[PDB]
């Protein structure tokens, strides 16, 4: 066997890796150790950059066909059970008005709820249609790198043979145990993840429509410890967590108590258990080997930005393997893979740990144990109904403690979106970094800044809306300007001709291509109407110049040279 | 390697086959010689037949929300252009609403569109996921029968290798040009399809909608030969089909004159080709070998029953094989497979031909040439503006010509639907046939005769809408009945206790589980309320009883011995 890219893992990071090599003509050859792709529900959460992602190739239009839209998902309940009294609720995933124009402002997509066992497949039939040769029940094993490429070896759990396989680079897109990590001799730091502790979740079917339809919402929480009813398809199929474990038709009381009545037919599902050292890798690159996914950070389920933060892995290497395979970068430039997505790894594993310690106060509100029984949490109830001052205090404490736990419920658009990039990959500007005027976890930041993310606002193409998100992408570069910098046009011809390379430019204005009907273009920029930004194949402004002056022209060759190391 | 049922191809055939199979926990080792699904959107109609299948398992809910439904495939325009003039246009796929009534009456589903692009690899993975092996770049080559089992030879396009696997059986869902087929040695007939013909296909991206929109149409057919104007996803991706072929940016140029204009802007994609040696097998199964699908029948394209007929036949076999692996039924049960699939086989080829002697009319009615260049055809749309009588005789003959043309998009209901069993596997009543009343390849006529399909009817539940088809199927023998039947539960138990073998009865009735609110079952149920309807697993009526007698009550047992060879 001979392949560009190997790629170990099928899940989310690795099916995405090889879709986009693909699509870029790049030869992979993805594996999978298990017979499906993974069966239950997992990651549901689908932030706006896997969307923007999704969209740049086609996807999105599927996937939002597939999945539970913004709407069905902003009523976050705290209760005693389904059937139950409340204790409140909380706008989750940016449902409050304020907090969905925030959201509709930083990008043409949106949240949505798609479970794995359903994104899955439909990023893996794409990468095979695309190009990318697939192959489960196949498990890697082991491999020797060589200063040409690398051997791995491979067990094929089809026929029992045995086969190696040589391959330019390898993905180790291989989950939270990553044998391909552990080979490459990848450091993996904050273990401090307090006592390594799991979760048992139970899949079960019923219709609790008349207990949900009223208020549409992704999850009830049940204080029990702290259960979870999260909906998998609304309002029939379900799925409690809590916090390896054996169970039985007991679960079905479990959850008959957790709906509060034992009058829905209820028919339970499997029953897995779900267990994570919290570490993330410090890097994830060695010699030719990447890593990638929960290969390169493992953690908690608050704030859903695991399954995100793997595609978005995927994203910013796949571009950068098929230019150094096709000899137009050099190999350097693949360096900046571990420069930029490295900190996003530690950082996300900080925060889903952190979120952690939001849920505990709502317990010390109710003036409760952690390990309350009955009577205790049917005396907190009473105690909230109390018609004193102290009662107020009271209630006001718990409303208090239950808002601090949005940063883990769909308040994190900063975490989410906020990615700076610093690395031989970016072309710096020559200004200082500007800050964040607000919380960098909790807000987003648009900025046109090498480093930065393109910030999305809408122009039109024949009086049609369109985001500049959708002028770039498409794996090339793309160069966006206005009528004024008509020279940019030029300089990009010079220097793609000499550089071997695709670099597409956009120039916006009146009676053009695109236009900027609503002039948002010429608010975002933060620069002339003759400057100009240019961005990666994902999505990322690398370079950003002020003006058309002959010094700014040739500087442009000056710094695609740069970041493709030549 | 060792499975139960080795699987060639992953077509519509072999992924539902591999579906079913694990459904019923039966191993299978589903195969396909390419990289991914199929890639052309090819077939695209989904019957109600396909659609029911879809629904017991679980898919129609995916399956409906990845396809167009049926108020967008209803207007079939006859025209000289796209942005042309229309000739006229008829009700394609039961758009009338007399034909909606009676499409609506005969079943809980209904027409979509859903190419085969999307709709293979949703049931590959389901297949997968339900735990069927799978495994594509992996070709057959050839097999060895023996008394036992077969072993069959592999060739793996990924590693070289070649291995052999075990199994009791194989399923040839390997295409037109089965190698499974002609290793059985099946016999095929009917070969006259005249001359070997086949059709160019064209891929094609453009915004339509504007020509479209207003005129909502699964196809759009231009008289250029018959060309046709598919859509794929509306109204920006299509395809143009006509009557082994080299074209080049050409093609654009066909297709700007295909759409009249050339102001869309048009994006070329993928060209290929399609040719078919019109062909049914005289019989399906030898020895251990059951072929179907394309394998047991090839034919053209018009009444889309190619795929719809495949599914079908997997839905026939799968529920056997298993019930005979398991040990509950004979051997001998297998060989109602080719009884029953056989005449379906036959029978579709033939009609699919028969519907090409029908869009030639529509010519010889604008007194033109087959072979018609443009002033021809320009001197046609004039004859047709004559305000003569002979003008009149003129326009009647072309709208008679086109209405003519209905049988082939959307009008043989009766084909698809009118199954009739006659088989070990069927346990007559006693009856004579009915006949039907109306043209059986036109109307569909509903049943409870042992031999034919459930007929569709709706039901309560609480007090919502359930049909009488979401009673039955799940791989199991269902048994419905109503109050003055109540003797029919133990029956029942005395024969599935005695026979090893799972059989659901359902009582309905007031007050009951499922209640005849409509009284829609009484209705169609041919027999009193004490009678009995026996469903197999693919929800074919095989045994009815008139009343709840003692002579009636002793022939369960007889009729389920019988029907599984014991
Ligand atoms: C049971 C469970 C429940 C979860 N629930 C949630 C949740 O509710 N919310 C949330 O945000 N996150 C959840 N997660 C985490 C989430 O699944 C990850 O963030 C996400 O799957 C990361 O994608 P990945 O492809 O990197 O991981 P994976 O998809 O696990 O990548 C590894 C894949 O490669 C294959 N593989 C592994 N080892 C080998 C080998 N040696 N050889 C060949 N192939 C191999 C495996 O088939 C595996 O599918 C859950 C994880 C688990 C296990
Ligand atoms: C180009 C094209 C266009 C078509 N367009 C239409 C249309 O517009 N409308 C319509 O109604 N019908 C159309 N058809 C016919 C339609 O595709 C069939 O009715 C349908 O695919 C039947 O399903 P199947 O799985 O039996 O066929 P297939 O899916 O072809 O079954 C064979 C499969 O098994 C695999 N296989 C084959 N040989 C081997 C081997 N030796 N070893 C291992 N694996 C193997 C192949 O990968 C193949 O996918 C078209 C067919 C083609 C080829």
């Amino acid at each position: 066997a001979e392949t560009d890219v190997l790629i170990v893992g099928a899940g989310p990071a690795g099916a995405m890796s090889a879709t986009l090599l693909a699509s870029l003509g790049i030869r992979s050859l993805m594996i999978n150790r298990w017979r499906s792709t993974s069966p239950g529900p997992r990651s549901h959460i689908i932030n706006q950059r896997t969307m923007e992602i999704l969209r740049d190739i086609g996807l999105e239009e599927s996937a939002k066909s597939l999945a539970v839209p913004k709407e069905y998902m902003g009523e976050h309940v705290y209760a005693t059970s389904l059937a139950g009294e409340e204790f409140g609720r909380i706008p989750a995933w940016a449902s409050h008005p304020q907090a969905h124009a925030e959201h509709e402002l930083a990008s043409p997509s949106r949240y949505c709820d798609l479970p794995q066992l359903y994104f899955e497949p439909m990023v893996v039939s794409e990468a095979a249609l695309r190009g990318a040769d697939v192959r489960f029940l196949t498990e890697y094993l082991g491999h020797v790198e060589d200063q040409d490429g690398v051997t791995a070896r491979l067990l094929d759990h089809v026929s029992g043979a045995e086969y190696e396989v040589r391959a330019k680079y390898i993905i180790g897109a291989d989950g939270a145990h990553s044998l391909v990590a552990q080979n490459a001799g990848l450091p993996f730091e904050g273990q401090m993840g307090i006592g390594d502790s799991g979760s048992i979740n139970i899949e079960f079917s019923a219709d609790l429509s008349s207990l949900c339809e009223h208020r549409k919402g992704d999850m009830y929480w049940m204080f029990v410890g702290v259960a979870a009813l999260r909906m998998i398809r609304p309002w029939n199929k379900w799925i409690c967590v809590w916090g390896p474990e054996i169970t039985k038709e007991e679960a079905k009381k479990i959850i008959h108590e957790i709906i509060g009545t034992d009058e829905i037919p209820v028919e339970v599902g499997p029953i897995s258990t779900w267990t994570i050292n919290q570490q993330y890798a410090v890097r994830n690159t060695s010699g030719r080997v990447f890593c990638m996914g929960d290969a390169v950070h493992r953690h908690t389920p608050a704030g859903g930005l695991g399954l995100n933060t793997s595609v978005q892995d995927a994203y910013n290497l796949a571009w950068k393997l098929a230019l150094v395979l096709k000899g137009t970068a050099a190999p350097t430039l693949l360096d900046s893979y571990d420069a930029e997505r490295s900190p996003v790894a530690k950082q996300i594993v900080e925060r889903a740990f952190k979120s952690l310690s939001t849920f505990p106060p709502v317990f010390e509100a109710l003036s409760l144990p952690p390990a309350p029984t009955e009577s205790e949490m049917a005396e907190a109830l009473v105690r909230l109904k109390d018609a004193s001052e102290e009662g107020a205090k009271r209630r006001a404490a718990l409303r208090k403690a239950m808002d601090a736990t949005i940063i883990g419920l769909g308040g994190g658009h900063g975490v989410e979106l906020n990615q700076r990039y610093v690395s031989r990959a970016v072309f710096p500007d020559g200004t200082p970094d500007p800050g964040f005027v607000r919380d960098q976890e909790f807000f987003y930041q648009a900025s046109t800044r090498p480093g930065a993310h393109l910030p999305h606002v809408w122009l039109t193409e024949n009086q049609r809306r369109i985001s500049t998100l959708d002028l770039c992408g498409k794996g090339r570069f793309t160069l966006l300007t206005g009528l004024s910098g008509a020279a940019w046009k030029h300089e990009a011809e010079q220097v793609s001709q000499s550089l071997g390379i695709e670099l597409k430019v956009c120039v916006i204005g009146p009676g053009q291509e695109f236009v900027d009907t609503y002039g948002e273009y010429a608010k975002i920029s933060e620069i002339g109407e003759s400057g100009a930004l240019l961005v990666r194949p994902d999505m990322f402004i690398a370079f950003r110049a002020k003006d058309a002056s002959r010094e700014g022209l040739e500087q442009l060759n000056v710094a695609v040279k740069s970041i493709l190391g030549r």
